């Protein structure tokens, strides 16, 4: 297809968000590149106004399922290509369980060669001194299954999952995931039959750089038809 081939090599990314956590507000920039041949992405994040008033893996997942690899015989189900270069408008609630949420509004494009995912963030109903902005989650990450369906209604997809993040105690923290996108195109998109994708993610850090940052690798796979 026309989006798919945008989509066979190396796909250098942009990552902008600006954030408002319980009137905390930050920016974060990302970069790096992604092959959707291996489902791989490889970004580095930086807080870009000090210190991030939330922990870095509360972020990952609003941080381009464009870059899944879609088995051959899954192609057809690719929403996420489908809606490029034009791109498309993905928006979330996260809620965090026994604390506050999160929705996300973001637009993903290519803006020339570069794929672009430029996000606005608000947080509300947050505890002071719980896991988010008490700062209680261990710096890395699970792996997940993200459920997609298709939303005729608007020409888009309705996405729902559940990240178990780790607290520095050794529980967990449930964050709910509602998800809904959109194309921005008039154009056509490939609308899915029932699927999910499998994902996992690795957190490190740059040893050279004092800014409050985010070093992330992320392998994501579509499955769950034959």
């Amino acid at each position: 297809s026309k989006g798919e081939e945008l989509f066979t090599g190396v796909v250098p990314i942009l990552v902008e968000l600006d954030g408002d956590v319980n009137g905390h507000k930050f920016s974060v920039s990302g970069e790096g590149e992604g092959d959707a041949t291996y489902g791989k992405l490889t970004l580095k994040f930086i807080c870009t106004t000090g210190k991030l008033p939330v922990p870095w893996p509360t972020l990952v997942t609003t941080l381009v399922q464009c870059f899944s690899r879609y088995p051959d015989h899954m192609k057809q189900h690719d929403f996420f290509k489908s809606a490029m270069p034009e791109g498309y408008v993905q928006e979330r609630t996260i809620f965090f369980k026994d604390d506050g949420n999160y929705k996300t509004r973001a637009e993903v494009k290519f803006e020339g060669d570069t794929l672009v995912n430029r996000i606005e963030l608000k947080g509300i109903d947050f505890k002071e001194d719980g896991n988010i902005l008490g700062h209680k989650l261990e710096y890395n990450y699970n792996s997940h299954n993200v459920y997609i369906m298709a939303d005729k209604q608007k020409n888009g997809i309705k996405v729902n999952f559940k990240i178990r993040h780790n607290i520095e105690d050794g529980s967990v923290q449930l964050a709910d995931h509602y998800q809904q996108n959109t194309p921005i195109g008039d154009g056509p998109v490939l609308l899915p039959d029932n699927h999910y994708l499998s994902t996992q993610s690795a957190l490190s850090k740059d040893p050279n750089e004092k800014r409050d940052h985010m070093v992330l690798l992320e392998f994501v796979t579509a499955a769950g038809i034959t």
